[PDB]
C-alpha cells in the first residue's frame, strides 16, 4: 500500500509530472510499463500535444484534443489538459470509441520541462 496519490488538477500544465515534454514515440514504451501508464508528450516540433498510454500491451498515441481553447475527449471540454485528466482519471471515461482506453496511471517525469 505504498505509492503517493494522483492530484496536481489544479496546477500549471509546467508543474505536472506526466508532462514529460518533447519524446519521441519509442521512448513511450520505455516509460510506461502498466497497462493504464500514461504521459503526455510534444510532436516533432509542431505546438500539439499525443497522449502516450499503455493498454493491451500497445503503448497508443491519441493527439491531445483541441477545439476552441479546451481539450475534449469524451464529453465535455476543460479549459486546461490537466484538469480534463482528473475528470478522466477518476471516472474511468473512455479516451476513444475506438480503442476504450481508460486514464489509471502517471509516469512521473518531475515539474523541470525541458
Amino acid at each position: 500500500g505504498s505509492s503517493g496519490s494522483s492530484g496536481e488538477v489544479q496546477k500549471p500544465l509546467h508543474e505536472q509530472l506526466w508532462y514529460h515534454g518533447a519524446i519521441p514515440r519509442a521512448e513511450v514504451a520505455e516509460l510506461l510499463v502498466h497497462s493504464g501508464d500514461f504521459l503526455v508528450r510534444e510532436s516533432q516540433g509542431k505546438q500539439e500535444y499525443v497522449l502516450s498510454v499503455l493498454w493491451d500491451g500497445l503503448p497508443r498515441h491519441f493527439i491531445i484534443q483541441s477545439l476552441d481553447n479546451l481539450y475534449r475527449l469524451e464529453g465535455e471540454g476543460f479549459p486546461s489538459i490537466p484538469l480534463l485528466i482528473d475528470h478522466l482519471l477518476s471516472t474511468q471515461q473512455p479516451l476513444t470509441k475506438k480503442s476504450g482506453v481508460v486514464l489509471h496511471r502517471a509516469v512521473p517525469s518531475g515539474p523541470s520541462s525541458g
